[PDB]
């Protein structure tokens, strides 16, 4: 940041010195120039202007994530700045600040030149950082190692990192939040040859759970019904219609094991929330009735400063078909699989709109 | 859109007038140029070609959106390109034209630093309108007031009214259509001690929508044997298949709510529509079975020029963390709310793949 | 592929002989120039670097599929290629190499020109084949014309054959895969007035999946706990714990009619990788009970190589409003329906986060 924040610093302040130290230092030694050298000014002043546009628009943001080893292309893109930037300067002053051009025409033309590569250099980063990964080349399959939650995404040519960054945005809202409170063949045999208690449990657990579900609805309708929109605070609304639907909300939190997820100070103000945004009761309890993903909770449950990247592979390669890593908290583990996605080889056929014609029997 | 074009012709035209004042006006009192001038000439041909190819890509596009207050960054690219040419012909008017510039080559190289301001402006635009939204910042949870249909979305730097049709967008696809026809703590334990009466109600109106759902699949089936391949055209054979369905259908409808999306009209060309397309029985249920997005319906359910945004901030600035705004229609609204992607701190773990090593119990 | 990578050698290799010719053909003749020449020099290498890195980031990859019709816009842009390259060698040729051009700073700005152009032909290859389809103009409903999976899309403006290999890049991990396995009104009035024998059928099928999968989970727990994580190698400890899991996995498989698609080979090289990446039994099994897209499964199931794109359209021309077309392999077909999403018209309302005020009653 503060290496990069101060190459920018240079490489936007390196025209104008390059276009000032002659007009300041040797100015009668200087030969005049005609209107081509304003005519390049302005353009200079307008091509700056875009580059600061378009560094401010990408470029003037805090970094993302905190990757393990260096990010490589970003890298290259700071040490191609650097030595654009630092050779510039060294040719300026070995042949025209030393030598005291005298031809100011030619120092605004590098002055222009550097500009012109300097907006090259920013549609670089733009190319590497943020368009060699728009067109899908892999498809990965994320699984959680604890319950199998599994999503699969298309990315492009990203790093094994970066594409670890990548999955980790798409994880706090995509998957479900993590809730940890969710001879052989002879023994084999004799379980399966046994009382299937899993299914009668697992169909209690439904049933009860529906029966919960069913509890809280009727309960959050006839607390919402306890208040009108028209004197009281939609705080003091949300207070006063919890009452009504506290019991069935903790009950069918219990039973769906959600308890340390809603606190009665967050359903409060998630109450206060809807209630002010004309929510309806079940608009309500979207936001409990299911597991939801990981965002949507308290920030102390996201711990997105504890993510672990345990690749087989260098994480600053690519990825390729079969590359599976982890992604790994102090619970659960994102297990993360590549498959290439498979060469396509469309072909055309053409069928006549008309040519369509259908008869009675089977 | 009008002064947008204009600006856009204008910008084309001005270095092609540039270019061709002085061999007009004055090309005697012109000094001639050696091969530069013409190298130039071609370089100009080739960017102003880049440049219009570019413009129809991209820009040459109507509005998809009509956004309550003024596309900030598209006014500010808008107010870029009139600077800059307006800033070129002052500058050519009063240097070049008034003064009857007989350095033609300084000319020729101001027109090219022209199209290059011009290449570069419309990159900028590229970099402001399309880019700078590309890497995820924000979590949005989309909510529906009425039912609570949610989705969770990553967006970048996006102002919230380009947010909002960003979510527009979104929804007619993303979320099933909106279906309108679908002390105090004592009175809520004498509720929660009565009789499960919302319980028993769903398992009914489940049980009798899966009941329907089963005559509507045998008779599509049947309806679907009630013709072949191989004269009648898929309209005739639709009409045909229809009255061996209709009924099934139309209960089918009636019990899951779905009477005013799926007219007779509306069937029986969706009946045309899979016929001609060899789509099965259960292609065809695809569209009534589940309550299926806006977008799958009639364009008068849509009703895309009848969205409020209702936001407590100002709608130009960008979004932040808790930025909650409205998107409300005549009936339901869609609550927005906005929560950073956390910054991601990865490490780097190696395992060796053959450190794997098992045994027996437990 | 070979005309392209001959063309972008060529343009590559083109700067270098501008810049070469001169003083190696005529050195003695050429006239000699200060430092601004030298200047150039240096943008053209920065310069030829950023478009070779530039290259190789976006174009230096294979296709990723082979279209039915030509490419319309990248031959657009070879075309354009061809055109700049042949162009500036023609007017080299005439006006400075057979003119022997003594002045060396033409030459050299015409090379830089030359390099200046190529990268904004390759600005404009990003802008026409990845940037004019980001913006969202049509929403695609794609259904397997079999069983009707269903998904919407948002696209941007592509051609109907770009469109259809992106619907397939989508494919491969959005739709389950695909399993084959899985008067006239009075005769409609007499079957939905018999037994509703589907509606059992689905009932007890449903059932008996349930028990199966009940089966299978406990089966699966046994199997992890008949093993340890500590000798004996992962693929060892998978063969030794698939026996007491092998019974059930089968049936399980039989009940969902998936055995085509999960071998004792593949069930062994899944438990070895969940196993080796410490998966629990429900991350091993999300990969059986549900039915998973196609690219989770061998890759002779996949069949990339035999899509046919059956259009009514030419498929040269991008989308519009209606546009239907099929997506046919051996058995099943991708039916893609085109909807523009429509203009949207917000409106700005503001409401006073402090105005809430609720009261008792209803």
């Amino acid at each position: 940041v503060a290496a990069g924040a101060t190459l920018a610093l240079l490489s936007f302040l390196t025209p104008l010195a390059f276009l000032l130290l002659p007009p300041l230092l040797w100015r009668e030694e200087l030969e005049p120039c005609g209107t081509a050298c304003e005519g390049l000014f302005i353009s200079v002043a307008f091509k700056l202007l875009i580059l600061l546009l378009g560094s401010w628009a990408l470029f003037f943001r805090r970094p993302k994530a905190s990757l393990p080893r260096v990010f490589v292309l970003r890298a290259l893109l700071m040490v191609l700045v650097f030595l654009l930037v630092v050779s510039y300067w060294l040719f300026y002053g070995v042949r025209i600040l030393d030598a005291r051009e005298r031809s100011y025409q030619g120092v605004v033309q590098f002055a222009v030149s550097l500009v012109d590569a300097l907006l090259f250099v920013h549609y670089l980063a733009v190319v590497l950082l943020e368009l060699r990964q728009l067109q899908p080349q892999f498809t990965l399959k994320v699984v959680r190692s604890t319950d199998g939650a599994s999503r699969f995404y298309n990315v492009g040519h990203l790093s094994i990192q970066r594409v670890a960054v990548w999955i980790l945005e798409k994880y706090y809202h995509d998957f479900p939040v993590y809730n940890p409170a969710l001879v052989i063949a002879a023994a084999a045999r004799r379980r399966d040859n046994s009382h299937n208690e899993y299914y009668y449990e697992e169909a209690e657990h439904e049933r009860r759970v529906r029966k919960r579900r069913a509890r809280l609805v009727v309960a959050v309708e006839e607390a919402f019904t306890h208040i009108k929109r028209l004197v009281m605070d939609p705080r003091e609304a949300a207070q006063a219609i919890f009452a009504s639907m506290a019991r069935a909300m903790q009950k069918y939190l219990r039973t769906t094991k959600q308890q340390p997820y809603h606190t009665m100070e967050s359903i409060l103000q998630h109450l206060e929330f809807c209630i002010t945004h004309d929510m309806t009761p079940k608009a309500f309890l979207e936001r409990y009735l299911a597991a939801g993903p990981t965002i949507q909770y308290h920030k102390e449950r996201w711990l997105a400063k504890q993510w672990t990247l345990v690749s087989e592979e260098p994480v600053t390669n690519g990825l390729k078909d079969g590359i599976v890593f982890l992604l790994k908290r102090q619970d659960f583990s994102l297990v993360v699989s590549t498959k290439k996605v498979p060469f396509f080889k469309l072909s055309e056929e053409f069928v006549d709109p008309k040519s369509h014609k259908f008869v009675m029997r089977l």
